[PDB]
């Protein structure tokens, strides 16, 4: 009975909703068209971490943009808001050098798919068990 159910019906493009789950923040960002295009423009060979870090799919999956979102359209990016270096909360709203998140504790920069691009963090922000259960609700867990 750990699962929770998040109403995302009012989340507009370019907005991140932050919810607490298992004691930690989950970021739910409805990505803009720029975020999506930029995420899909990155080659796997450019990435620090090529693993999708995604609980919903094979653990060996590649960190393509398509393997980082809940939907095929790429609008819904759901991830743990927990820096993979030492666990600080990354700052969003298109922050840092790669149009995503910036962790100010030791300067890690994540891209528009939450992938690590610069700084001490070793891994992409992990993606929780998450799925839409209708048009307006994401089940986490
Ligand atoms: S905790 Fe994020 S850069 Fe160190």
């Amino acid at each position: 009975l750990a699962s929770i159910f998040v109403d995302v019906s009012s989340v507009e493009p370019g907005v991140q909703l932050t919810v607490k789950f298992l004691g930690k923040p989950i970021f739910i960002r409805r990505r803009t068209e720029a975020d999506i295009e930029l995420g899909r423009s990155v080659q796997l060979g450019q990435l620090v971490d090529t693993n999708a870090r995604n609980a919903n799919i094979d653990a060996g999956a590649e960190a393509t943009d398509q393997n980082r979102t809940l939907d095929e359209a790429g609008e819904w990016l759901v991830m743990w808001g927990v820096c993979t270096h030492l666990g600080c909360v990354p700052i969003g709203g298109v922050s840092g050098d790669f149009g995503g998140w910036f962790c100010p504790c030791h300067g890690c920069h994540y891209d528009s798919a939450g992938r690590i691009r610069k700084g001490p963090a070793p891994e992409n922000l992990p993606i929780p068990l998450a799925k839409f259960i209708d048009e307006t609700t994401i089940q986490l867990g």
